[PDB]
């Protein structure tokens, strides 16, 4: 299949991108250079990942080398929770643009549907360990996102980790100017997301699947947790197709009309992970992978669960 999906802003988005959460700053410049050299045209970034400067060094060097043109890249970043205030959104976006060495983003996402108290700390806590909210709601934050489109800073805006009702809230916003182009959510065989995906796709919102390999490097991993990459049932599908388990896990969301953003800093795996456009999972394979759903989430956070807009 086709390498790009059409968004509701009229632009095309590469269905495979490189994730950068947890990519060490001393390794991510080379990772992104290698990715672009082996064909990646989409990089998923975020201010909270603390490595955008180093991602940007790689992007800028590949543009300077003329390995790629800017118009051929699709660079995504995300507005962190401590910048859900009207007066802070532009500067947050501009800091990300500065760090990435860009004059526009292809897509800018509200990272989570929760706002936190502004300040230096990414997770401001009260003395009992609860996150300190902002009173700013998702609709006012969305209006601020829309302004970025109208100022030329970003080509598309979207959302991430929004539940059904939250997506609906944006779609139903009085005076809505731009619909979200994308909802980026966790999705893999243990968290298949059929309901939310159906909803978003029915509204013309493209879904991006994060943690498609189950995030084995997530900092809170525990022994006992399920492991996609080690699941013998998934290994068996991979062996049948003469592919790796990771390759199956990447191809799976692609065949659901999703965008997918596996992370690696390992050159061989970066290349591996891109070699997914030359085989097809059967419908039976797809349904079998869907059957592994256990509603198991990589990405949840106890400190934020009492926020009014916590999504899960
Ligand atoms: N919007 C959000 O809230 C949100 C949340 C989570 C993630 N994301 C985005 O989604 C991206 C992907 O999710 P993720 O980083 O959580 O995890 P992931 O992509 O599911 O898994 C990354 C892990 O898998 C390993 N790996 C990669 N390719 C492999 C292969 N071929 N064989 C074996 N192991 C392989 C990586 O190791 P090495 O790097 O050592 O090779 C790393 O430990 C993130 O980096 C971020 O860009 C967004
Ligand atoms: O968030 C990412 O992209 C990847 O994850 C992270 C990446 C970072 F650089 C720092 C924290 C996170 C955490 S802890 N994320 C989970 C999380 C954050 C906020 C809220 Br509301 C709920 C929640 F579940």
């Amino acid at each position: 299949m086709a390498s790009r999906i059409l968004l509701n802003n009229g632009a095309k988005m590469p269905i495979l991108g490189l994730g950068t959460w947890k990519s060490p700053p001393g390794q991510v410049t080379e990772a992104v250079k290698v990715a672009i050299d082996v064909g990646y045209r989409h990089i998923d970034c975020a201010h909270v990942y603390q490595n955008e400067n180093e991602v940007g060094v790689a992007i800028q060097e590949k543009l300077r080398e003329q390995v790629v043109k800017r118009e051929e890249l699709f660079i995504v970043s995300k507005l962190w929770c401590t910048y859900h205030e009207k007066g802070l959104v532009k500067g947050a976006c501009q800091k990300t643009l500065s760090d990435l060495k860009l004059d526009y983003l292809d897509l800018y996402l509200i990272h989570w549907p929760v706002g936190f108290k502004p300040g230096k700390e990414f997770f401001p806590l009260d003395e009992s360990g609860n996150v300190v909210p902002s009173d700013t709601n998702i609709l006012d934050t969305w209006a601020a996102m829309e302004e970025l489109v109208d100022e030329g800073l970003v080509k598309a805006i979207g959302i991430s980790n929004f539940n059904h009702l939250q997506v609906e809230m944006i779609l139903n916003k009085p005076g809505l100017k731009y619909k979200p182009a994308v909802n980026q959510i966790e999705c893999h065989p243990y968290l298949t997301q059929e309901k939310l995906i159906q909803y978003c796709q029915s509204k013309g919102i493209v879904v991006t699947a994060y943690s498609p390999l189950g995030s084995p490097d997530r900092p809170w991993a525990k022994p006992e947790d399920p492991s996609l990459l080690e699941d013998p049932r998934i290994k068996a599908i991979a062996a049948k197709h003469n592919k790796t388990t990771a390759q199956v896990l990447i191809r799976f969301p692609m065949q659901r009309n999703l965008v997918v953003i596996p992370k690696s800093v390992t050159p061989e795996r970066i290349a591996e992970n891109f070699k997914v456009f030359d085989f097809e999972l059967s419908s039976q394979d797809m349904t079998t992978l869907l059957s592994y759903n256990r509603n198991w989430r990589v990405c949840a956070l106890l400190s934020c669960t009492s926020h009014k807009d916590y999504p899960f």
